[PDB]
């Protein structure tokens, strides 16, 4: 109830979309860490990676591989760039809804946070 | 002339964690948190830019293992981090795909 990326993906709340598809939906980050910082969420509310079962494992899959589409479109691809997972507060997350993070636009450096 | 390659088929020993028929796990060497774990394809691909979608079979499975390990390392709600870096402007050195499984410690932002 309440999820933020469920009210994007219902239209409910301004984001910039940059893809999207019949499972699956891109968007800016507002709070963009890297010159380029694009999210990539199912349409269905999974909370966490830890709750990506088979039967969503392919769906999971299906995000990473538009991410790399994206980073492609977008331009990001021939220098570089990253993709995060976040999962728990430990691990950075802050909305229960999963989402793949793609970074770009200048050099990613070491460690990743 | 892969180094990933050569660790996957056993010409060069790793701290491995997991090993399946399309999949291996190995700790990193040079850490960057308490649990820092490699998860790396059999089958070599060299950069994420390479994808393509008859891959969400193999990409599924790392992710699941991915999630798995971090399950029995102790990790699933203390919290964990997952990186592909892509490229040389994405930190990649190693030219075969490889999951970073990061936790043990608060992970910070931005990520590197
Ligand atoms: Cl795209
Ligand atoms: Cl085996
Ligand atoms: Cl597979
Ligand atoms: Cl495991
Ligand atoms: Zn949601
Ligand atoms: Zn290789």
């Amino acid at each position: 109830m309440n999820c933020l990326f469920c009210k994007i993906a219902q239209g409910e709340i301004p984001a910039t979309v940059v893809f999207e598809d019949k499972n699956i939906l891109a968007f800016r980050d507002i709070r963009p860490q890297a010159p380029t910082h694009l999210l990539i969420i199912p349409k269905k509310h999974i909370a966490t990676i830890n709750d990506v079962n088979d039967d969503d494992s392919e769906l999971l899959a299906n995000i990473l591989i538009r991410a790399k589409k994206l980073a492609q479109a977008e331009g990001l691809s021939e220098m570089g760039y990253r993709l995060v997972f976040n999962v728990n507060s430990g691990g950075g997350q802050e909305v229960y809804h999963i989402h793949l993070h793609l970074l770009g636009g200048r050099q990613m450096t070491w460690p990743p946070g």
